[PDB]
């Protein structure tokens, strides 16, 4: 059936699960651009910071849900992937995606 016909430059949808955005502003910019097929990625990136302006609370609150949706995928789909995986390698992922659990410096 699907013998790969082609591959990617980049693989990350082989070593870590799908990769969840920030917050709803950054997913939403992703949700526009795709949308926005008659707009130049220079014209998308500078609308998706108008059309976020102009959105409402209500508005912003759902996409809210789906960058937090993606997160709980992303933790599910990690952690069924981690435990596949034995010590050694649970490590050197554990200690690049778990050591930044979303954090800086401090919490300040």
């Amino acid at each position: 059936g699907s013998s790969g016909s082609s591959g990617q430059l980049k693989d990350k949808f082989d070593g870590r699960p799908t990769k969840p955005p920030p917050n709803s502003y950054s997913l939403y910019c992703a949700e526009l651009m795709a949308n926005m097929k008659d707009v130049p990625s220079t014209e998308r990136m500078v609308l998706c910071s108008q059309q976020w302006k102009l959105l409402s609370q209500k508005e912003k609150d759902a996409y809210h849900k789906k960058c937090d949706q993606k997160k709980k995928d992303y933790e599910v789909e990690l952690l069924r992937f981690l435990e596949s995986l034995p010590e050694e390698e649970q490590q050197r992922v554990l200690g690049e995606e778990k050591m930044l659990n979303i954090s800086g410096p401090s919490s300040g």
